[PDB]
């Protein structure tokens, strides 16, 4: 971003070891047995020791800071995304649901993706001249290079590992989008020769001729082949661009700014199911028979407006993270509100060329093996939105707790209330106040967490009781949100320490190998927050077999939640984790209306 700003920040730091350590015990000690703790407790001396292992990967770690911009930065990028391999559909890129529109002809639908590609132009505008506001977080500047990220670039994949390409600083910056209808891509300028961009009526001009020119779904679903797993689509792509076209087609795809998806219309489904089944349109595209053919899933940005309204999009990971995103989102969509002004008539306009893909056997076979291995994911998946409508940060605040850690607790009762049990519980904090700052982990399921939930569901405890116990929980949680977010959590560094062993070419550490470090590491609850403006809700597969994945958009009045579960795991059901933790939610404002402060 803006030199100037990214250049007054201040890099990321590298927390104290013994410091780390001491919050990795306490953060365990609700997760793991008696047994396994003290185990892990003889680890951490000897880890520490002057002269020790720790000592030394310590030391590698602030040589590291002092070598780099970010000692993190690279090292999280491949380890989280470059070096999963497994489909960044569902288990990496996040799905987005905004608010369903108006719209009820094509018409109309085309109009709403003019008026939505034009805003996004509007705020790439901020981009290209650095003009975009400065955020905090809480009276720190916050980083701003996951923006000059999100546009004109797209993921690679690779044999081994994937890659980025990010052609917004280029020779010639890309001026053309790309729209997808019918599995068929095409590619769109966006931008006049002069440089001006085009209005939101040329815009649609030219996607009428786009939807015209792709009226069927003939054309095979190559898009399907980005949804895959890396290893197997890195070798299906390596071989789909060795035809000059079909290189030329996919070139166009990764250097467009964004991607556009005019979805087509879907089996009509049952009103209580109907919201979960858009989330799965936004997060997979339903299946070869519906939407999933008409992405392109390496695209770091993808917006899809489907027929009937819906309307949403899901995100390329590696690039950023929800915030700088729905950022975005806002922008864009408090624009597709502007009024309407001088309509002046609009001189004619150049056809949109057609990426076209040439098919053949290999190509067919591949396409075929990605329909199947999709059907698979889809089906294990299991999805369940849900709006709470009783309230929002509101009441919290109203009682002086963290909206936040009241939710986040609220989930660990619930959690409690159907496993007996806590567990290892992630939500992502935001390091941008650091120069390239990522995340960090905030451990949920913590000492004042478990003495809350366990107190809250005993019938000897006073009401008057649990409400202590509840303000502490909320209180533990916000103090390691203040760390987390300041650099100073535990689960980065701890990464650093075990990527440092690797690196210094010594052996594995035994608190890595140690049981307790497997659990810790192992999410069952795997949750964010995205606050947004706009009346949306994100979501994402879990992390883990067992798990669940959780998002929520808190607003005044209300929360937008969306909870995820494999079927795989019999254990875990959607439905009843969302039951459970509205429950949780609503006796915790129960407990506390209860027993007023005041007087
Ligand atoms: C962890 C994190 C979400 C906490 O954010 P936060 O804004 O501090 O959340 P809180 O619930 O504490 O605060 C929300 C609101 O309640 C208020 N509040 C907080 N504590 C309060 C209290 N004790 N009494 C009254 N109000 C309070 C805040 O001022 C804020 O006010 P607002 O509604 O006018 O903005 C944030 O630090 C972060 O890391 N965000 C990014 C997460 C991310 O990366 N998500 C995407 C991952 S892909
Ligand atoms: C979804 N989840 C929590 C697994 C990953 C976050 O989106 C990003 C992060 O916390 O690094």
């Amino acid at each position: 971003s803006h030199m100037a700003h990214q250049d007054a920040l201040p890099r990321l730091p590298v927390p104290p070891l013994q410091q780390s350590l001491d919050y990795y015990l306490k953060a365990l000690q609700p997760i793991v047995s008696e047994e396994e703790w003290a185990h892990t407790k003889q680890l951490v001396d000897e880890f520490q020791t002057s002269g020790g292992v720790g000592e030394r990967l310590q030391k590698g770690l602030e040589r590291r800071a002092k070598k780099m911009e970010n000692w993190l930065s690279e090292w999280w990028l491949k380890t989280a995304y470059l070096q999963f391999r497994q489909p960044v559909v569902i288990y990496s890129s996040p799905g987005v649901i905004l608010p369903k529109q108006d719209f009820v002809d094509l018409q109309g639908q085309l109009r709403f993706a003019a008026k939505l590609i034009e805003g996004v132009l509007d705020f790439k505008s901020m981009i290209d001249n650095e003009t975009l506001p400065v955020e905090f977080l809480g009276g720190q500047p916050l980083c701003m290079n996951q923006y000059y990220q999100i546009l004109s670039s797209c993921r690679v994949p690779g044999p081994k590992q994937d890659s980025v390409v990010n052609f917004l600083k280029s020779k010639r910056p890309p001026t053309h989008i790309t729209v997808v209808h019918n599995y068929q891509f095409f590619e769109l300028d966006v931008y006049h020769s002069d440089g001006t961009p085009l209005t939101s009526d040329q815009i649609f001009v030219q996607l009428e001729k786009i939807w015209n020119s792709s009226l069927q779904s003939n054309k095979e679903p190559v898009g399907i082949l980005t949804s895959n797993h890396r290893n197997t689509w890195a070798k299906a792509y390596n071989n789909l661009i060795k035809d000059k076209v079909n290189r030329e087609s996919v070139n166009s795809i990764q250097k467009s700014i964004f991607t556009v998806c005019l979805d087509k219309q879907v089996p009509r489904v049952s009103d209580d199911v109907y919201r979960n089944h858009v989330a799965g349109q936004m997060l997979h595209g339903g299946g070869s028979k519906f939407n999933s053919g008409n992405r392109w899933f390496d695209k770091t940005l993808q917006f899809i407006v489907a027929e009937d309204g819906s309307c949403g999009m899901v995100y390329e990971h590696a690039a950023a993270e929800g915030p700088p995103i729905v950022a975005l989102v806002d922008h864009v969509m408090e624009y597709t509100k502007k009024p309407e002004l001088v309509r002046s008539p609009m001189v004619p306009l150049p056809m949109p060329k057609k990426l076209r893909f040439n098919i053949t056997p290999e190509i067919k076979n591949d396409i075929e093996k990605a329909k199947q291995n999709l059907s698979i994911m889809i089906q294990d998946l299991d999805i369940m939105m849900l709006t709470f409508h009783h309230f929002g940060k509101d009441f919290p605040k109203s009682e002086k707790l963290s909206p936040d850690a009241f939710i986040q607790v609220a989930l660990q009762l619930a959690y409690y209330r159907i496993y007996g049990q806590a567990c290892a519980t992630y939500e992502s904090a935001s390091l941008r106040m650091f120069h390239l700052g990522r995340t960090d982990t905030i451990r949920s399921a913590s000492i004042d967490s478990l003495a809350f939930v366990k107190g809250m569901g005993d019938s000897t405890v006073p009401e008057q009781q649990k409400v202590e116990l509840l303000r502490k929980a909320v209180q533990a949680h916000r103090a390691y949100t203040d760390r987390a977010i300041r650099g100073e959590a535990f689960d980065r560094h701890l990464l650093g320490l075990k990527l440092q062993a690797i690196e210094d070419l010594v052996s594995m550490p035994d608190i890595f190998m140690d049981t307790s470090y497997a659990i810790a590491m192992h999410f069952n609850l795997s949750t964010s927050q995205v606050p947004a403006k706009t009346d949306c809700v994100m979501f994402f597969g879990p992390v883990v077999p067992d798990g669940y994945g959780i998002c929520y958009n808190p607003m005044e009045a209300h929360i937008n939640f969306s909870v995820s579960a494999y079927n795989s795991c019999a254990e875990t059901n959607a439905a009843r984790m969302a039951h459970y933790l509205e429950k949780a939610l609503l006796d915790m404002r129960t407990l506390l209306q209860n027993h007023p402060r005041a007087k």
